[PDB]
């Protein structure tokens, strides 16, 4: 799988430092397995959705 992640754009930064939010949001509102928030390399902080794994 080349497409297992995927940010969930514009997604609020507030929640992304909350517990539980952009991964419950990723499968609530689209469906994924799971969801994590990350730096990337700008360093700002981005809720990325896994469609492969929980
Ligand atoms: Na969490």
């Amino acid at each position: 799988q080349d497409k297992c992640k995927k940010v969930y754009e514009n997604y609020p930064v507030s929640k992304c430092q909350l517990a539980n939010q952009c991964n419950y949001d990723c499968k609530l509102d689209k469906h994924a397995r799971s969801g994590e928030c990350f730096y990337d390399e700008k360093r700002n902080l981005q809720c990325i959705c896994d469609y492969c794994e929980y």
